[PDB]
């Protein structure tokens, strides 16, 4: 009985409303997307949500309705998925990657800093794991430079910073992948304030047609999430909160059993916040631990319990390391040799929680 990190909450509801779908015969993108972008803006506080079909797809355009492109320059973080770093290098702009805090594993505002140039056209923050980035500081960032932030969410469906969600100010991008707090399997939506930014993200992810009878105005992409999916996401959305306290519990638990450990969890940040815990990160440095990190996940797959790598740095990737030879960021190689993502899911059992308790327990000695 193999224990996965992450499972996906699907129950009685994701199961009728893809039922309700498929029944009333309008199974791509229509009222049931306008429904989770409707209830996406009453869940974060903003006004505007274009939903798409990956989160990947979202910063795509995004990046691209900020009009990105050759001799662009955009500030992200290394430890993030590569698709953000993709899509700024397939829009034809150069990626410039900065460390990020060597215990939350998020970019500081000091980082973002030092790297601004007069080509810089982004800041991509990440709230990584389920806790949110210091939006203050990287908002003040982009309000005396004149540049834009756009905020890769896709671990924050349910995070909030001092006193208001991820999403209400600004452009944030979700995710509704498979592993994320709510899921459709494959999804995202981007949130933003801004009414022109919102109508040519709505007109790029849908082939690049618009009102001048609809016409392509300029080029687009096929990114439109189908109503099938959007539905599986509204019955997810509307459990949110049981599913996070639920993942909140776990992580307290892990919290105490790491007490007994030698392998060290993420810090939180110092700011006020509310951590959606999408992931529960452990370090496992080889001359503390007795173990590396390669070995422990090897080591607890032989015991039948999954784990996940989130993520090895983008910069140490081969298309990255080829064309970025000379960089080093030390405080996210550091983490990406050493991090492993335990598991936590909504449906978790305490079988399988002291199943893992006492694999570490065993893997420690
Ligand atoms: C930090 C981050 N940004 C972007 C993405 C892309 O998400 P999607 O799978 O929805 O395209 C991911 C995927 N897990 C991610 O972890």
């Amino acid at each position: 009985d193999f224990l996965p990190f992450s499972r996906p909450a699907m129950g009685a509801e994701e199961l009728a409303a893809v039922k309700t779908v498929l029944d009333s015969g309008w199974i791509t993108t229509g009222p049931k997307n306008q429904e989770l972008e409707a209830a996406f803006c009453r869940l974060t506080g903003n006004q505007y949500a274009v939903a798409v079909s990956s989160a990947t797809a979202g910063m795509h355009i995004a990046l691209m309705a900020l009009g990105i492109g050759e001799g662009d320059e955009v500030i992200t973080p290394s430890m993030t998925w590569v698709s953000t770093l993709n899509m700024i290098v397939l829009l034809g702009a150069n990626p410039v990657m900065v460390d990020v805090d060597r215990d939350t594993l998020m970019v500081t505002p000091e980082h973002i800093e030092a790297a601004i140039t007069p080509q810089t056209k982004a800041i991509i923050p990440v709230h990584y794991a389920g806790a949110p980035a210091d939006l203050d500081a990287i908002y003040a960032l982009g309000e005396r430079y004149g540049i834009p932030v756009i905020e890769d969410a896709a671990h924050a469906t349910g995070t909030s910073y001092k006193g208001r969600h991820i999403g209400a100010r600004g452009t944030a991008i979700f995710s509704f992948h498979a592993i994320k707090n709510i899921t459709c399997a494959e999804g995202g939506i981007v949130v933003t304030d801004n009414p022109q930014f919102a109508d040519k993200l709505r007109s790029l992810k849908f082939h690049g047609l618009g009102v001048d009878q609809a016409e392509v105005l300029a080029p687009g992409y096929k990114y439109n999430l189908p109503d099938l999916n959007a539905a599986i996401a509204l019955a997810q959305l509307q459990k949110l909160d049981a599913l996070n306290a639920r993942r909140a519990a776990i992580a307290a638990q892990y919290h105490q059993a790491m007490a007994d450990l030698p392998f060290q969890p993420l810090s939180l940040p110092s700011w006020e916040h509310i951590h959606a815990w999408h992931l529960f990160i452990i370090r496992v440095d080889e001359a503390r631990c007795g173990i590396t990190r390669d070995a422990l996940m090897a080591s607890l797959k032989t015991k039948g319990i999954g784990t996940g790598l989130h993520f090895r740095a983008a910069h140490t990737q081969k298309y990255y390391r080829e064309r970025f030879p000379t960089l080093t960021l030390p405080d996210t190689e550091w983490n990406s040799e050493r991090i492993c993502s335990l598991p936590l899911f909504p449906d978790m059992t305490e079988s399988d929680f002291d199943r893992v308790i006492t694999a570490l327990h065993q893997i420690a000695g």
